[PDB]
């Protein structure tokens, strides 16, 4: 049974070793490697659950085991049903992410480029770091000051907001930096 | 040996269960709360290393286990330096997580505000929801447009770098949105 043990350990070893690079050098095969991780510890939760469930000898801490299982089944089973309603309307790889289900769609280069965002906030931010474009700590791509987005939007199940374009500030040679405004909330 | 295996479970459900609110709504409290639980993944890793390794029967594993274990312990150490290091110059408390050795320092209200930063990027973003400044995503507190900081700073070990606040772009009645490109990079 020391082999679950040994994978567990496995896991916890390579989450803290991702801790020093991939947090600052933000690259898209490390995000999604980061993505499915965690998108993977809902089942070893729920191992973890049933493997102490399985060795019930007393019936209290079976029951509060069984009992706490069948409450993150359940809201892992909700988690699935609302990625299944939003992925039903914007018909997007990225709403079956576990960390939200909050869309952020840019159209940089031609490709709409959709990212997870955290909270959808009235005004969202747009960074230049040498001449690379990073939209809530997502890093888009290579963006210089001219070809900057005019309108992104914001993906929800029964709502798309449209974000506009601020004021552009060119500073420091080559960066810029820019607001996005809330638009309007529509569903067409 | 059952009850390590229902507290792992607690830790993961309750991780599981910061993933809907405090996510999105970001609170002091909070943040300190999933700062020192991620503080203290570090020992509960090498816990399950040393319980991977008591129980030695055959080598090979064993023996992969306890070098595996005696280098997250070492990096473990050295993470530990690390912060002894900063915690040496700047003398901030916040030194201490193990999420960056990055600080950011805000005067805002008087009083210096320090929260941990990614990774000390040339334009720092300041975004003002509802009255409310938000720095990196970190919600610094309640600042409206007028007390807006004027100059920021980054510290790090034998590093700070001043930030000066940029223009200053008043949309959609209260709501700010300014930039803090690098000064100069000192220590005196």
């Amino acid at each position: 049974l020391e082999q679950w043990n040994l994978v567990i350990g496995f896991l916890f070893l390579t989450w803290i070793c991702l801790l020093q690079f991939a947090y600052a050098n933000r690259n898209r095969f490390l995000y999604i490697i980061k993505l499915i991780f965690l998108w993977l510890l809902w089942p070893v939760t729920l191992a973890c659950f049933v493997l102490a469930a399985v060795y019930r000898i007393n019936w209290i801490t079976g029951g509060i085991a069984i009992a706490m299982a069948c409450l993150v089944g359940l809201m892992w089973l909700s988690y699935f049903i609302a990625s299944f309603r939003l992925f039903a309307r914007t018909r997007s790889m990225w709403s079956f992410n576990p960390e939200t289900n909050i869309l952020l769609n840019v159209p940089l280069h031609g490709t709409i480029l959709t990212r997870p965002l955290l909270e959808s906030e009235l005004v969202i931010g747009a960074v230049i770091l040498r001449g690379h474009l990073r939209i809530a700590g997502h890093h888009l791509g290579r963006c210089d000051i001219k070809d900057l987005p005019k309108e992104i939007t914001v993906a929800t199940s029964r709502t798309l907001s449209y974000y506009k374009l601020g004021a552009s500030q060119r500073v420091a040679g080559d960066s810029g930096f820019a607001a996005y405004s809330r638009y309007r909330i529509g569903n067409y």
